[PDB]
């Protein structure tokens, strides 16, 4: 069968803390009065839920009120309980409230309202400085979840809030976070296709925080060479496709082999054979501005295929690619 693999960082943080902190099933939900809270206008649309804003009309505060479509409320309860966790956290987005509505009793999270700049004026206006820093503050907010004991498994810009004026950042929609036990096997069925790390593509399902790593390589890359999505799959095995025509399926194999995880028969006609390419050839006139050799040799130890070899969110926030940044 496959061999097994454990967190390099924060392993047994979830074994030494009693059942209450991780055992969301058992967690008593106590739900607040939506009457304090009038909404204004609709912010976006997910799968199962509606994100809108409004005025908690008890202080005249704007929050953000995600009214989610509860289709497994087991699922609600673990999104609860970790966002109850880690509230405080740095650049966490915080729960506020949780409430139902009276009448239809649809459940509804309440959060602290975010000034997201519009990001398509924001792309062409960011500085390589801008960048490092804003990439510094999703490492803290990954740190701190991962040392919490959390992955957050949905890491991609959707999921980023950027208040730009007051440089302000958080991690939002922890909707597909998980607890992190040592030794568990996940569904691989999470984070948005071109976000997916090969771990996940290949079916491997003893994964970890560096789940979150591989994600967080796939922002930095859109970023730094100005080509959104990096890796554009178009199902989830062409999605491995497109990392194998960067990365090589010299490493992949390594990877699989090392493992011993079995390769899905659907990957037989289409994977072929790639070099591993050079980070600098995708480094143009419209982006060279953002690229660096430390942006390279950053990007480079998190686009790796073993979820083991990639840094960690501390070793990530020690590397050169931040000297410049807090
Ligand atoms: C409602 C859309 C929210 N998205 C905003 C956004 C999120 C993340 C980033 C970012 C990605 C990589 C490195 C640095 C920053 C940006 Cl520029 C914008």
């Amino acid at each position: 069968g496959p061999v097994p693999s454990r967190a390099r960082v924060y392993t047994d943080v979830n074994t030494h803390r009693p059942s209450e902190y991780w055992d969301y099933e058992s967690h008593v939900v106590e739900w607040g009065n939506q009457d304090d809270y009038q909404l204004v206008r609709k912010l976006g649309r997910g799968k199962y839920s509606e994100v809108f804003e409004a005025i908690n009309i008890t202080n005249n505060e704007k929050v953000v009120v995600k009214i989610l479509k509860p289709v497994k409320k087991k699922k609600i309860k673990r999104e609860i309980k970790i966002l109850e966790n880690l509230r405080g956290g740095p650049n966490i987005i915080t729960l506020a409230d949780i409430v139902k509505d009276p009448v239809s009793r649809t459940p509804a999270l309440v959060f602290e309202h975010v000034n997201n700049t519009d990001f398509k004026q924001l792309y062409q206006t960011l500085t390589d400085y801008d960048i490092r820093f804003y990439m510094y503050e999703i490492l803290k907010a990954l740190d701190y979840c991962h040392s919490m004991g959390i992955m957050h498994r949905d890491v991609k810009p959707h999921n980023v809030m950027i208040d730009h004026e007051h440089r302000k950042l958080r991690l939002i929609d922890w909707g597909l976070a998980e607890f992190y036990h040592p030794g568990q096997e996940y569904n691989v069925r999470v984070a948005s296709r071109y976000f997916k790390g090969p771990e996940l593509l290949v079916d491997y399902q003893m994964y970890d925080y560096s789940l979150d790593m591989w994600s967080l390589g796939c922002m930095l890359a859109s970023m730094i060479f100005r080509k959104e999505p990096f890796f554009h799959g178009h199902d989830n095995y062409d999605q491995l496709v497109r990392i194998a025509k960067v990365l090589g399926t010299e490493d992949l194999y390594d990877y699989i082999d090392k493992y011993n995880i079995e390769l899905d028969p659907r990957f037989n006609d289409i994977l072929g054979r790639h070099s591993r390419k050079r980070w600098e050839r995708f480094v143009h006139s419209e982006n060279q501005h953002l690229v660096s050799p430390e942006a390279l040799d950053f990007l480079d130890k998190l686009l790796r295929y073993d979820h083991q070899s990639r840094l960690t969110a501390r070793e990530a926030m020690e590397h050169p690619y931040f000297y410049t940044v807090v």
